[PDB]
């Protein structure tokens, strides 16, 4: 008896086979005991809860069994440690990887409900500011559907990246309350805290160091399930949420500024501010999350690095090579080779960008107050891979400064990425060109140490989100001649170029296409008041507002467009659409500059009467991941014009072509790998390559030279500085053209040229609709490569040391 | 079909007809699908939650038949408005009222699971100080009992009373965080959130006032269900949460400011601290709730108090008062004249204190930069009520003075009582007495001006926490002679008159007294490994610190039975455990010298072999409900010793009257009715009765007077004075000594000699065990008039103009 009678205690059955009858009697459940609520008093909103619990059950349940098999199995586990997570909607993801879209939306339909009304209601989890956070919201998607025991950790933010909003025409921020409602996805773990030590002070006893006097904060984790597509795996995004550790009112009212930790998402997009609270925030995720680690890992340290792989996004979690030190050392109690040679194996290090001002460096003296044990264990590991290097280059001094981990100045720094690539077995760049532009450039001193430790890793997309969710037309018609196999098998795509000739499939591709344009055109009538002609070439350029992925230039040929239709009013001109979105960092005053100038072309632009429906420029809102799910299926020509060697890799640019856009773009990051597995010739390619660019910062760059050699691109700047774009406030652009003129840093006018000329091929090819339907099936075709299952399935078996499966676990009951 | 299909859409059949199988099957889906664990990694904690999910199925669906049902039937709708709601836990009660009880005990047991194990798990909801919130509980009780339409309203405080620790024999404060794993009762209700202004001026339009130019801060409902006894009728308690409205960073930070309002409960029980943050809180409350009062109103206004009555719990929601008619008038446009009638007839207020430092007088300068317009607004109620005294008291000036509603001074003053009485149509005292010497001391004028007003309702405890829950062998015995209707009505005990000769009654009321002692001796061993003699007279005096309350009263007789013993080691005592236990304001210096003082009395006492365990002292760490419910149901004497006078009812004193224990006490508050109830030959009534501590007021009281008269006293407080109780520190109870000796507001040296005697008579009849407890049948018997259902009867009746009513709804299916 007694303990042999919880064995009723069990998942065994549960909400149902995945079906119709009981669908509607769980929703039913959850609209009355969950949300206490009625028929009477129930809004959409109460209604989408209802189906999300609902939904929610299927995936518990699986969730539960998958954790249950990982213990019973004791696989190698992967920590993937990120300060961003740019999740998004969950309920049709959701729905879709575990096949219960189908059902769900009959069962809504027999309860009288509209199934896609009640989606809408859901809104982005925004924990993220763009490529970085988002890509990691990929890769959890593709490692659940490759079967690896994978974790993702970061912390949960209160308010995720800012609400855009536009007002005259400038963006203002809102705070993102995404947790008003609630979040029904996410599950508390109060059980589980743990505490995070700041500041104090360390004191050398006889045992060895002790970091004492410290302020303790308190890390609550919340569980968050990621479903695999259709094979039952359900595995674990944990993020921590900060607490306060347990005269009396003040003291009481105070709790809040331990809970600050966890408040906000610092908007920065490539760009290093070095805060305090940030650096709180790095050191918060990173200590909780190794806790978490070590406990499980013991639920001596030599198996360690063959039960357990870290993963660094970006330096920001770089602390976790210290603190995995501090806790062998000082706790643990190992030897400092020992436990070096341990972490080394453990952690690997992605890098994402090439730009000085988006490295971390922080100040010894913010480190020696607040983690003053670190710092110490920072500089024995610098002195120890000096010591290496110096014995590797006898004499070279110069190495010696330029590789160590502290940077001299009147401001003591430690560079973040040196010290991640001294701690890790692996580091990787996103894109080949990047990987390579690592080890001959920023790294190079490293790569010559070490170079078995450089590798690269081609960033992807998630072809469930990116496709299937977001482009069910799409994906259908694609459905109807390859099967279903290509959703987790995306190289299949490559069957379609056998049908580039076939007068269905191009009348098909067409249609759904235009079908997804007229729907985007009633999306923006509908919630902004904003009409656009569905006849005229979708022109989309959306990704955060940034001088290097040079909206400006954009901007540049928008006016260009505009200026020779005055010139020639009557001559025909390809119908176009231009929309441009995406958030500049509160403080990034040019990005905002650059919002302005892209609001004030559309108010000339837009109400000329003889341009007409001819031109449009549209500056889209808000710029997020729901709304690039919406975009990006209507989109007809991707703008990826970062200038050459600055965009270390892109995946907005994966996203467009998987989705049946054509590329204009530069030579640069993943750009260049998706015109090599498309071809050239069915891409856009233009502009001055690494090379080029290279060669102009050699001689040095005067714009004046394009200005004065270039009269169509006089006749623009002289618009601006004249105040033609703003003739109540006439020197408003003033600081955007001298920045053009004479500090441009990413050199706009270099490339104005050869922009505009490849402009007027893509005009020339869709004039054509049944060329341009071609050459997009030509990329639509070999756009397999990104997926991020791909990128996944490298990372663990060239760093991980883990082999990707489709094997399936059985269904719950 | 459409809308006809969400028909479907019922609470038609829920988790259950109650019983067995059903409670097993949804406690198994609550432990995976809610709380995602599993047998192997649920802990006790996991398995209560499940049990607590499970209950709260059979709750919910009575909740909503019962909200549906007030909204078909519309009846008068009763609010009542507090700071505090002491709610204490809630799965036990839960289960007794639904008669839910013995099937979840066999469910779990059939599960492997230990249902008391389980309860005991759950920690008190504090969002109260003592008395006051808990009458306030007692009362949601009853009203849903009595099926009224009633709501209580309040503040959802992040942290409730503190959790007093004991350490060095003081005490110290640590913060409630009451929510750390949560509270399943509540149902956040984020759609129905509220704003509520601060701050501003008013302009005076054409058209009327206009409050312009304030900070917004939000209410956020969040609503608990309060089941009647097996009525199924579900009432609402529903209590606010501040939300901030929606550079950048700090911006974000700063949101905490606004949230501060609902952060902690302010600690001071009897005392006022005109603090801004505690002004914030009241306005909060108050305004957030009338907007919602009006709101579910209209889904004109002559009507209104047919429809609403608003019950002021103490002058901490009188702002209701100028709020409602700052809407009426302001917003709804009505003259003022018909306003203040509505006002007055939906207003009534219920006073708790006669002591002038418990009262509430906000300096105007707050007022008028806070909420400048109900400043203006009750500027111009004191003008017409002035205008009326004036009317009823020609050139009485001194009168019109004393009535005011401002308090002239330095500082000038709003005494909310006053704006109380001049806007309520009732005011009413706590017990015969109180109100008795509210009519002819602090409100003789206002009585004369508007006799009509004053009423009185004797305060009452609810018989279902207060018997049946926490002294389940009492209430057995009882059951098993008269049945169990006296549960709802309790006059009914009467009845249990006629067994104080039974000898088999007799045996078993002793019997379960001693059951009860002996479990708590179990408990006190278990969590504080604190040893007590059960065979021994257990003496306890449990309530907050306070001067008024005299626990130094009390210290002064320990201290003399102590000194007894040491006089007459061989002569034969009866053995007692003297328990006191309360926490004191964290600002209340006196009070936590009286904590330190009962310590070391215990540190003297405990220690001393010759007295070994004929005497011990014991300070109950903690005493909050959930001890309540522990220690009072295994007391033998009660201990009710306020300064006659001061004590404006007390409850605590009902609660030992009903579970067995005689009372030693003056006739003071309700102690009075309980004496006459039982008979004064049943009670221990003793000292100073209001009309003796006038005559001391009037000649002047002289402590060393009593001093210089008692040989057994000056020994006493010799030993205090002498570092007998602090050999380590001397003169640490100096303060003690001199307030008792020169600056005693509450004559404790004056009681002293009597109180003694009265404990000789205790102690005489406590040595004959039949005795005692024929007396203890005597005092249950006649406890009937304290149950809070007559209590609530008497305001439905006398104030609300609604009657009570024990019809019963039909269960959900
Ligand atoms: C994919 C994505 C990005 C990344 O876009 P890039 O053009 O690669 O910088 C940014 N924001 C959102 C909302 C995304 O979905
Ligand atoms: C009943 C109760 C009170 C009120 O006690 P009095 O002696 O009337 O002041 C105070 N605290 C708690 C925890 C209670 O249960
Ligand atoms: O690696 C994911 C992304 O990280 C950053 O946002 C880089 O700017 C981008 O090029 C890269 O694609
Ligand atoms: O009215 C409820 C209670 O309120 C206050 O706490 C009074 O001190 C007390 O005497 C009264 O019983």
């Amino acid at each position: 008896s007694d303990q042999e009678k919880r064995k009723q205690i069990s998942v065994r059955g549960l909400a149902g086979v995945e079906n119709v009858t009981e669908l509607k009697k769980n929703f039913n459940r959850h609209l009355h005991f969950t949300l206490v609520k009625d028929r009477n008093v129930a809004t959409p909103r109460d209604y989408y809860f209802a189906l999300a619990h609902t939904v929610r059950d299927h995936l518990v349940g699986r969730w539960i069994r998958t954790q249950q098999h990982y213990y019973e199995k004791d696989p190698k586990r992967i920590y993937y440690l990120s300060l961003e997570f740019y999740m998004g909607r969950t309920l049709q993801n959701t729905m879709v990887n575990l096949a219960l879209e189908n059902a769900c939306d009959e069962a809504t339909y027999q309860l009288g409900l509209d199934m896609e009304e009640l989606e809408e209601i859901e809104e982005d989890a925004g924990l993220g500011n763009g490529g970085l956070g988002r890509l990691a919201a990929c890769f959890l998607d593709s490692m659940a559907t490759l079967g690896l025991a994978a974790y993702g950790y970061g912390i949960r933010y209160e308010f995720g990246i800012f609400n855009q909003k536009i007002c005259g025409g400038w963006q203002m921020e809102e705070a993102d309350d995404w947790l008003r409602y609630g979040n029904p996805w996410e599950k508390a773990r109060p059980e589980f805290t743990l505490p995070v030590h700041f500041y104090g002070r360390v004191e050398h006893t006889s045992q060895g160091a002790k970091w004492v006097d410290t302020q303790v904060v308190l890390a609550m984790p919340y569980d968050t399930p990621v479903p695999g597509y259709r094979n039952n795996v359900v595995n674990t995004m944990r993020l921590w949420s900060a607490k306060a550790p347990n005269g009396y009112i003040q003291a009481v009212l105070d709790r809040n500024l331990a809970e600050n930790i966890s408040r906000v998402l610092y908007p920065n997009d490539n760009f290093f501010e070095g805060k305090e609270l940030r650096l709180k925030q790095e050191y918060f995720v990173v200590a909780a999350t190794l806790q978490d680690i070590i406990r499980r890992f013991k639920s001596n340290f030599d198996a360690f690095p063959d039960k357990v792989a870290i993963q660094l996004n970006d330096t920001h979690p770089s602390l976790a090579i210290p603190e995995l030190m501090r806790v062998l050392v000082d706790l643990e109690r190992l030897d400092w080779d020992k436990a070096w040679e341990v972490t080394v194996k453990t952690c690997a290090y992605t890098n994402h960008t090439v730009l000085p001002e988006a490295l971390e460096r922080w100040p010894v003296h913010l480190l020696e107050t607040l983690l003053p044990r670190h710092l110490q264990i920072i500089y024995e590991i610098n002195q120890r891979f000096l010591n290496r290097v110096a014995a590797a280059f006898p004499g070279d001094v110069d190495r010696l400064r330029r590789m160590s981990l502290v940077e001299e100045g009147a401001v003591k720094r430690i560079n973040m990425a040196h010290l991640c690539i001294a701690g890790s077995h692996a580091v990787n760049g996103v894109a080949r060109i990047h990987s390579e532009i690592l080890k001959k450039t920023i790294f190079k001193d490293f790569y010559e140490l070490e170079p078995h430790k450089f590798q690269n890793k081609t960033n992807g997309i998630t072809p469930r989100r990116w496709l299937v969710l977001c482009n069910p037309g799409l994906a259908e018609i694609i459905a109807e001649r390859i099967g279903e196999e290509y959703i987790s098998d995306l190289d299949q795509l490559r069957k379609l170029l056998s049908y580039v000739d076939d007068e269905a499939f191009i009348r098909d591709v067409a249609k759904v296409k235009q079908e997804n344009k007229l729907k985007f055109a009633a999306y923006l009538e509908r919630e902004y008041k904003v009409h656009i002609n569905p006849n005229s070439l979708f022109d989309v350029q959306v990704k955060r507002i940034h001088e290097y992925k040079r909206q400006l230039l954009n901007c540049l040929h928008v006016i260009t467009l505009y200026n020779r239709i005055k010139k020639e009013p009557n001559k025909f001109v390809v119908p176009r659409t231009v929309m441009i979105g995406g958030k500049a960092a509160p403080g990034y005053h040019m990005a905002k500059m650059i919002i302005k100038l892209i609001t004030a072309i559309g108010d000339v632009v837009n109400h000329d009467p003889v341009v007409g429906d001819r031109l449009r420029v549209i500056f889209l809102e808000n710029y997020r991941v729901s709304l690039a799910e919406k975009v990006i299926p209507a989109a007809d020509l991707s703008e990826q014009i970062s200038t050459a060697g600055t965009e270390a890799s892109g995946t907005g640019n994966m996203k467009f072509m998987l989705n049946g856009a054509l590329t204009i773009g530069t030579m640069d990051g993943a750009n260049v790998e998706m015109a090599e597995e498309a071809g050239e010739e069915n891409f856009f390619i233009f502009g001055m390559r690494v090379e080029d660019v290279d060669r102009l910062d050699q001689r040095g760059y005067n714009a004046q030279e394009y200005y004065d050699r270039i009269p169509e691109l006089r006749q623009i700047i002289e618009q601006l500085s004249s105040g033609f774009f703003s003739p109540k406030q006439p020197d408003l652009f003033k600081d955007i053209v001298n920045m053009l003129m004479h500090h441009d840093r990413f050199k706009v006018f270099a490339d104005y040229e050869e922009y505009v000329k490849c402009q007027e091929r893509v005009s020339a090819l869709y004039k054509n609709p049944r060329e341009w339907t071609r050459m997009v099936i030509r990329n639509i075709a070999t756009s397999g490569k990104f997926s991020s299952d791909r990128t996944i399935a490298q990372y663990a078996r060239e760093i991980w040391g883990v082999e990707p499966s489709r094997q399936r676990l059985p269904a719950p009951d």
